[PDB]
């Protein structure tokens, strides 16, 4: 697994909320997404790439008590995603993927996206609640 603290002064439950959107989530941490579909609020399906790469990734999330959890599949191996809320100010963002090879050849992009993340989160979660009225 790969994993990332995240500190937070945004109302935490709103970042918790964003976080459970896929068109949100998904893009920010999979390599190189470059086509999300988010029909119904609850599943979705991308494509991305990372080196000779390409593949397409769909799946599902689901909310529970302080915790978001996206279950997916791809070509590349099928795995969980989990947000959880730890305190008011601070989330951890788990990934497990279920290939070896696949998770060795995407880690340093998953970690890039999740080192960015941290280090951007309130910026980036203003300018969403602005766009979404939250």
């Amino acid at each position: 697994k790969v994993e990332k603290e995240i500190k937070t002064n945004q109302d935490i439950d709103v970042v918790m909320t964003i976080f459970s959107d896929p068109a949100f989530t998904i893009p920010q941490i999979f390599p190189g997404i470059a086509s999300i579909k988010c029909i119904e609020p609850e599943i979705f399906e991308a494509e991305g790439k990372f080196l000779a790469f390409s593949y397409k990734v769909k799946g599902r999330v689901y909310k529970g008590v302080d915790e978001v959890r996206i279950i997916y599949d791809s070509d590349r191996g099928n795995g969980i995603l989990y947000i959880r809320k730890k305190d008011n100010n601070t989330l951890q963002i788990i990934l497990e993927h279920d290939n070896k090879l696949t998770a060795f050849l995407g880690k340093p992009y998953v970690s890039s996206n999740l080192d960015r993340l941290a280090e951007n989160i309130d910026e980036i979660i203003r300018l969403e609640r602005i766009k979404r009225k939250i």
